[PDB]
């Protein structure tokens, strides 16, 4: 209920960038600021309020490591959900596109930077539910000489409460284990599964399996791989592990990054 109604004369609809959950993304203009426009796929009332929802709760909200959500634009039938651009687009891509090529010590940067924004979000009590790279964006590639490179996470569209088995299965490993049958809990899993696929260079595990074999993983409670690091491999299993109140809170997982 809470969140601005954007007019569809303020906003102009440029190029397809491609689809996501129940939606269409647009590169736009906001009268003019640089914006992407997310268009609802034709939903049962339910996905439109889960939709609302969304651009409602992190209308409400600000952290330098999160993008900016303008409002929502309703065009007649259609929903628009209205944010922020983020120049160098989505981090995975990005990653996939440059391995072989990215520091650590960049990686690590960025790590520090999520659970900043996730930290903020854990006092807020507000839940997330779609940490993943795609969902990180970058503002700065801070691969230069004296730059460091800067994140934005987006906002986590649809609400997961929302969506269908068969997505949550689609959305392993990010996905919570105890979300696959709503509490901040499920972030520490999204984050670190966002660490592997970060340190992977944009290949998270289990990508190249079906859904009835992600599905399988979660049932048997297989352990996720660890990244080579010890340091890095203790704070990411300790994140993925199956029973939600033994996984650190992010204070604490902020702490152990800074001393990374
Ligand atoms: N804030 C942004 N800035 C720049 N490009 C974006 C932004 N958000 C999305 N995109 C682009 O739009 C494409 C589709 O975005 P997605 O994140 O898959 O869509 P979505 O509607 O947010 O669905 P999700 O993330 O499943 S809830 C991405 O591959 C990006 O290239
Ligand atoms: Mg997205």
């Amino acid at each position: 209920l809470s969140f601005h109604r954007v007019d569809q004369k303020e906003i102009t609809q440029l190029s397809h960038l491609g689809q996501g959950t129940r939606t269409n993304v647009y590169e736009g203009r906001l009268r003019e600021l640089r914006v992407v426009l997310k268009v609802l796929d034709p939903s049962h009332h339910d996905i439109a309020l889960a939709f609302y929802e969304t651009a409602s709760l992190m209308s409400q909200v600000s952290h330098t490591h999160l993008a900016f959500v303008h409002g929502v634009c309703v065009r007649g039938p259609e929903n628009i959900m209205v944010t922020e651009y983020v120049e160098h687009g989505p981090l995975d891509v990005w990653l996939r596109r440059e391995r072989g090529h990215v520091p650590m010590a960049w990686k690590m940067v960025v790590a520090q930077q999520l659970a900043s924004a996730l930290s903020y979000l854990e006092n807020k009590n507000l839940v997330h539910g779609n940490v993943c790279g795609r969902n990180i964006l970058l503002a700065r590639l801070g691969l230069a000489e004296g730059t460091s490179p800067f994140i934005k996470l987006s906002d986590p569209g649809v609400g997961l409460g929302a969506l269908s088995r068969e997505e949550r299965v689609e959305r392993i490993p990010w996905l919570a284990p105890e979300c696959l049958p709503l509490s901040t809990a499920m972030d520490k899993w999204g984050f670190g599964a966002t660490l592997l696929e970060i340190c992977f260079d944009g290949e998270a595990p289990l990508q190249s399996r079906s859904p009835s074999e992600k599905e399988h993983f979660y049932q048997r409670q297989h352990r996720l791989p660890e990244p080579s690091c010890p340091q890095l491999a203790t704070l990411t299993s300790q994140c993925l592990t199956y029973e939600p109140t033994q996984r650190p809170s992010f204070r604490t997982i902020l702490r152990d990054l800074t001393r990374l």
